[PDB]
Order: C-alpha cells, then structure tokens, then sequence
C-alpha cells in the first residue's frame, strides 16, 4: 500500500531503468510506484549512458514488500448500560492493536483486549472498528464495524401499596 | 493539496524540465502539478536550448511540501436544552481551530474548545464538523460530523389537587 521510489545521483544524458512488472523508465527519479504489492518486489536495474555515448555497467538494488495482516475481527459487550465498563476484543495477532472510535478518536494498546472506563472520551456508542499492525509496521485492513449500544439508566417507578392492612 | 507551479523568464526555443516523479516538460511554464503531496517534493531542474542550438548550464530550484494534520475528532454536549450554552471541543493539536456549522457558518478560535452562547448565529442543531490548521498553514481533513440536538423547552402541565381537605 505504500510506494516504491527509485532515485539517481548522476547527471548523464540517458537513463534506462527496468524492473519486475515490465517497469520501465527513461528518466532519472522515475514515477513512484504507488500501490506497492508483492508484485513489484524484486530487483530494479539501472543503466546509464553518458554525454559521450558510452554506457555504464549496470547498477541494481532490491526492494522487498512486507505484507499486511489479514482483516481482524472484533467482539464487543454491545448491550451495555451506562456506567458499566466497555470491553472490546479481538483474536487477531499483531504487535500493536489500533482501536477506532465512532467519532474518530483513535487509541492503541499492546493487548488484544481494550477496556474503556466511563470517564473516558472513548466511552461512546456507535460503530467501532479495529485494525492491527505487525512487526513490519504493516497495518491490516480495518475490521467490520461492531456496534456498541450504551443505554441510559431509567428513572424509578413510583412504588407503594394499597395502604394500611388489617 | 495545493499545486506546484514552475515558470521561466527566457524566450529560448527549447525548454527541458525534469523532476522527482518523472516530471517532464518541453515547454516554459509547465502544467501545474495540482495534487501536491510529498511525492513531488524535491529538486526541479531546467535546461534551456537557444535559437542557435547551444545549451545553457542547468538551473534548478527546490520545492518542499508541508503536510496537513491528521483528521481531528470532535466531542460535543449534544443532548442540549435550548438556552443552555453549546460546548464543543477537540483534542487535536493545531495553531488555530476551524469550526463549521451545519448551515455553513464558519468561525475560528485559537482554543481547542468553542462555546456558543445562544444569542449567536451559530447556536444551531445538526451536524457539526471541525478541521484544524497547523503552523505551515495546512488544513487537516475535516472530522466526522457530530450531531447536536437542541431541544425545546416544554410547556407546563396544568397542576392542582382534589380540592379542600378535612
């Protein structure tokens, strides 16, 4: 999902780049490959032709592409009464977990389980999502949102009885 | 999000521009790069060929791209009764905060918290959004709207009792 950029240091007249998917360029500092995927992993080779018409031996480098984790899933204690702790968790593996609140608030934890204490700006109802990040620093697609419904505490009912009893 | 423009001052026959993403042009005053992103930051080099066929030494300049802040989030006292002050706030950092009313009214403040006194043209219900601007003058994506619900004050109930009591 990130891009692959190549650069040059020479000031020669003709550049010739070649790569894994038919990548080709006749310019220094070529158009960055935006959608990096494993398809573009491999060796990129540069040949440079001088002002005098002579060519260099080729130079080359290797770029690898780290894969993102699979879309994680989320479980929540969604039928929740106001004042109770909000608990959400995944089963997905990762090095760090990313929790996204409905209103955009965004926090992290090393744990697969997040607990939100109702003093927090995160104690909010609506659709919550999760994404995870692995050791390569790759972020998974976000999970399918799980709704959280925080219910109010009802008022009390008047209560009594029929009055004095023999 | 803004564009990168390059210009010339010469009247020579052939222009040769080159840049960071394979940017290339054979004309003076090239097509402005509209979607500036960090991808196009770097050195842009111009070489000019004369009417007589001779070429200039190259001239060059550097353009950098300032990044916008990440999408901020908003918190509001949304269950609000008419006449009460409307309070909205963010946690996002910035040099100035931009507050957008549902009906398009647009105000600013240096504070992360905005208070609207109900005499104001901004004391309106509906979906509010926020964006922030940093020291480079870059404006963040707008936040996910937060609804504000301004409720009316109900009329009174008739009240009384059963009448005189022994």
């Amino acid at each position: 999902g990130d891009g692959i950029a190549l650069t040059t240091t020479t000031n020669a007249n003709i550049y010739n780049w070649t790569g894994p998917n038919g990548f080709s360029s006749n310019s220094p500092n070529p158009t960055v490959i935006s959608p990096a995927s494993s398809a573009n992993a491999g060796t990129y080779t540069l040949v440079v032709q001088d002002f005098n018409g002579c060519t260099s031996p080729a130079a080359s480098t290797v770029v690898t592409v780290n894969a993102a984790p699979a879309q994680p899933s989320m479980t929540t204690n969604s039928p929740i009464c106001n004042g109770a702790d909000l608990v959400m968790s995944t089963s997905a593996a990762g090095n760090s977990y990313i929790w996204r609140a409905p209103n955009g608030a965004d926090t992290t934890t090393a744990s697969s389980t997040l607990t939100i204490v109702p003093t927090s700006s995160l104690y909010q109802s609506g659709n919550w999502t999760l994404s995870v990040v692995n050791a390569a620093g790759c972020v998974s697609p976000a999970s399918i949102a799980s709704a959280v419904e925080i219910n109010s505490i009802p008022s009390t009912a008047s209560a009594g009885n029929n009055g004095p009893v023999c």
